[PDB]
Formats: structure tokens, C-alpha cells, sequence
């Protein structure tokens, strides 16, 4: 094959992640932990943050080896959002993907410690996993990747989209502020912690975060677009603004992450695919 | 003054800790996961895991300044992990040491999330605040947190703990197991960190694990003697060997403990003041 296709880009890159993911929870004692995190972890998916990483660290001039253990912390990170995401206490949903949820399958008690596991073992993963890494870069990737997930990231996210339940006050700025939280710094956390990882400068990270950035909202409007198209009140983005000026804004958030990347040249193209994959 | 008090030196180090763990929450939007963090972080207690910490980096020639971050962690880490065990999911306590628990001030979610976040925040504080440090050592103790926390930690010790309920088949060995596992890791890391943090060696560390986990399982055994001295059935440890093997057992471990820190010369004297506490 010499002509970059996207699906089999992609699916390369899926079966490594999903072989590496698999590697990485091997049954131990007790065995019931072991069982629910990788009920959940190897449930399948697009595994697009992964992917990510692994392509923003080649993109930067890294390789797959020295990425594939970051990558595998952000799907350990994403699967753990996931299964707090679908408690009771949280959205109460009882199937996922065509699956049922890890609570339904093991209890709430156990899926909220296999959540608890799999965030620990991102981290713990990331460093036993990543020895030819520039130490200093690691301890920035580490530093990145607990930042991502807390406060001012993905919780911080969690809360604000609470907070937005049966508001009359939502506009599309606080729309956005959820969700740039909310799943908008683990995506960015996915292309940062990859170029970090190649050696990236501080001005090639801060194309990559406009990139992430805007591939995640275009995310959000168009599955809000594909919602509305086909529990209290939520504002979603065709609700403020019309389906006219939603898709106008999805179209124009892809366009922005694209000339975002064009400055790299070519090696960005993987990137720039995956951007325009959101809008087809 | 010129001679060493326990009670002195802790409350020196407590005060240190409780302004440094303070400092490390400045609320922010959304302010709400800021004030339920800063909830359970700041409830008080003993602060043993950060002081056991701040102790073995000083007895290893650290000092103060390079195990503090490490020590705040070891205490969000703690923490997180009262908030999960209180959830109604979990043992259901309204309250925990004399306060109102997390989830009954702020709702089940909050509570969830407060936990994720200082998980989180654990990894990014200890990086962000110890630049100081070597390092690899630092890497080493990120590997170490995300070990003691996950599966073969902290998160394993709970799964463990709820399979024992309803149980006739507990021997002190299988509670010992659940022990080591749910809060020995927790203080063997907490000593290992601060040592670690500190350059000591293997054989160093061999000992501080020694005395980590004698300390560990002889307060677990003194707390069953108290409870018994003072829901399915759970054994503990004077209900499988008798109140005289269970009394003769702490004083036991806690004399391994101190001998395990002979070696270390007079330095040694705060960490073995701490193990002779437990059983006085
Ligand atoms: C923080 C994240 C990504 C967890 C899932 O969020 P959502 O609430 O958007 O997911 P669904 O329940 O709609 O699948
Ligand atoms: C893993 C830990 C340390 C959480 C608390 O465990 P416990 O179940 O022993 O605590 P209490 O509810 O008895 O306070
Ligand atoms: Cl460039
Ligand atoms: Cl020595
Ligand atoms: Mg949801
Ligand atoms: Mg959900
Ligand atoms: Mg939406
Ligand atoms: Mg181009
Ligand atoms: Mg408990
Ligand atoms: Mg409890
Ligand atoms: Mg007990
Ligand atoms: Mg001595």
C-alpha cells in the first residue's frame, strides 16, 4: 500500500493499543478487580485518544514505542470517567456501547473501585512502562495528565455539566466551558502528552492544544446536531443557537483545527483526517 | 528545648501540613469540587501517611522542603479514599470523626468526583511541587503512588475487605492479607516516598517496608482489640486468636518495628516513637 487511508491508519494503530491494553492487566489476586477494569477497558471503542497520542508523538518525531504507554494512561484515564460517569449516583445508565455497564455486571462497589484502579494505574503504567523518555518530559507528562483529569480538567468538567441540569441561563459560552473541560483537556492532554514526549516546543504544543481544542467542541455540536436531528432540561448547541449556526460553527471549528496543523507540513495529515472524519 | 517529645513533634508537623495541604486548594470555577476537596482535606486527624513521610526523608538526610508535596499527596490520597469508602455504595457512615461525610454535605456525584480529583491532584502536586527532587527518585515515587493506590494496593485492599463480609472461612492469615493490601501499602509508601525522595538504598528501604508494615497490621490488631474490648459478621483478630494471642501479636509487631530501625543509628528515634504510640 503506498496511499494514506484513514480507516486502515486507524485500525493498525486500534489493534496495537487494544494487544498493549490487554498486556497491561494481567488477573492477579484479588482476581474480581483485575475482571471489572478490564470488563471496561477492553470493551472495545474508537480508542481515539491513544491514537492521538501515538500520532501527535510521531508527528513531533517520537515513535510508537516511546508513546503506546501514555496512550494506553489516557484510555486507563477515559474507561475510568466512563464507569463514574454511569453510576447511579451519576447517569444511572444500565447498558453502554450495546454493553451493560460495569456497575450492572459487578456492583456499584466494585465499579467505582475499578475506576479508582485504572486512574492509579495510568500513572503507575506510564512511568514503569516509559524508561527511554527524557525524565524531565515524563514528569511533565505526569504533571499534564493529573492536571487533565482533575479540578481545572475532566471533574471540573463532570461538575460544571451537573451544575448546567434544568438552567434557563446556559448560553453557548458556558456550553463551551463544559465541555472544554469536560472532555476537551483529556483530548488536548492526548496530543500534548504525545509531542511532549518527542521533544515539542512550546509553540508546535500550543498548535497541537488549538487542534485538540477545536476537534473536541466540533465533537459536542455535531453529536448534539445528530441528537436533535434524529431527566430536567439540558440547552444543547442547535437549542441556543439554531442547526443552522451549529453545523456553520462545527464547520468552521474543523476548518480552524486543520490551518492549525498546517504549519507542521505534511506530517500533520493523519491529524488533519482524523478533523475532517468529525464533519463527513 | 532540648529533648524529644512525640507529641510536640507531631503537632509542629501537623501544623506544617495543614497549611501546606490548605495552600495546595485555592478554589476556583467550578468553586463547588474546590469546597467539597477541601471538605475532607482539611477535616482534621492525625496526618500520620504525610508525617511518616516528612519523617523517613528527614531520617534518610532529606529534609522537610523535598517531602512535603509527596507527603500532601499520601494525604489526598488518603483522603480520597475515606471519601469512596463512606459512599452509600460502600459502608454507608453518615459521619467520620465526628463531622458529616462527604457525600450526605454535598450529594453522592460531588462526593465521587472530590474523590477523583484528589486522586488526580495527588500526581500533579507531587511534580509541579518538588523540583528539587532527582529526577528519576521522582519518577520512582509517581510509580510507587500509582502501585500503592491501584489493584495490588490500596483499591485491591477494599475488594478484598468487601469479599471477607458474611465470611466463615477468615484465618488471621487472609485478614492479614486484606490488611497489608487495604492500608500497609499506604503507609509502607508513605515511608518508602520520604526515603526514596531522600536517595536511601535498597537495604535502607528494605527496613522502613519492615517497619511500615509491622506499624500497618499492629494498629489494625489493637482497633479489634479495642472495638472488642469497648451488617453480615466480619472476624477480626480477637474473634479467630483470642484477646491473649491478639495482645501478644500487636506488641509483637510493633517490637519488629523498632528493631527493624535499629540499624539506622539514633535518627531512627521519632519513626520507632511513632510504632512504641500504637500499643502504650
Ligand atoms: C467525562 C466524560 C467524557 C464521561 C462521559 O461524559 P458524557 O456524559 O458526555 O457521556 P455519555 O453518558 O453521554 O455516554
Ligand atoms: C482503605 C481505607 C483506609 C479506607 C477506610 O477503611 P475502613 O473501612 O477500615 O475505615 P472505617 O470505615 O472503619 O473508618
Ligand atoms: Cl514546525
Ligand atoms: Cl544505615
Ligand atoms: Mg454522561
Ligand atoms: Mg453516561
Ligand atoms: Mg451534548
Ligand atoms: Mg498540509
Ligand atoms: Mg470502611
Ligand atoms: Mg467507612
Ligand atoms: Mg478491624
Ligand atoms: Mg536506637
Amino acid at each position: 500500500r503506498t496511499d494514506f487511508d484513514l480507516a486502515q491508519y486507524l485500525q493498525v494503530k486500534k489493534g496495537v493499543v487494544e494487544a498493549a491494553l490487554d498486556s497491561s492487566l494481567a488477573i492477579a489476586r484479588p482476581e474480581k478487580i483485575y475482571e471489572a477494569m478490564r470488563y471496561s477497558l477492553l470493551a472495545g471503542g474508537k480508542r481515539l485518544r491513544p491514537i492521538l497520542c501515538i500520532t501527535a508523538c510521531e508527528l513531533c518525531g517520537g515513535d510508537e514505542a516511546l508513546a503506546l504507554p501514555t496512550a494506553c494512561a489516557l484510555e486507563m484515564i477515559h474507561t475510568m470517567s466512563l464507569i463514574h460517569d454511569d453510576l447511579p449516583s451519576m447517569d444511572n445508565d444500565d447498558f453502554r456501547r450495546g454493553k451493560p455497564t460495569n456497575h450492572k455486571v459487578y456492583g456499584e462497589d466494585i465499579a467505582i473501585l475499578a475506576g479508582d484502579g485504572l486512574l492509579a494505574y495510568a500513572f503507575e503504567y506510564v512511568v514503569t512502562h516509559t524508561p527511554q523518555a527524557d525524565p524531565q518530559a515524563l514528569l511533565q507528562v505526569i504533571a499534564r495528565l493529573g492536571r487533565t483529569v482533575g479540578a481545572a480538567g475532566l471533574v471540573g468538567g463532570q461538575v460544571l455539566d451537573l451544575e448546567s441540569e434544568g438552567r434557563t441561563d446556559i448560553t453557548p459560552e458556558t456550553l463551551t466551558f463544559i465541555h472544554t473541560h469536560k472532555t476537551g483537556a483529556l483530548l488536548e492532554a492526548s496530543v500534548l502528552t504525545g509531542a511532549i514526549l518527542a521533544g515539542a516546543t512550546g509553540e508546535q504544543q500550543q498548535r497541537l492544544a488549538r487542534y485538540a481544542q477545536n476537534i473536541g467542541l466540533a465533537f459536542q455540536v455535531v453529536d448534539d446536531i445528530l441528537d436533535i436531528t434524529a431527566k430536567a432540561q439540558k440547552a444543547t448547541y442547535p437549542s441556543l443557537l439554531g442547526l443552522e449556526a451549529s453545523r456553520a460553527q462545527a464547520q468552521s471549528l474543523i476548518d480552524q483545527a486543520i490551518v492549525a496543523l498546517e504549519p507542521f507540513g505534511p506530517s500533520a495529515e493523519p491529524l488533519q483526517a482524523i478533523a475532517e472524519y468529525i464533519v463527513a
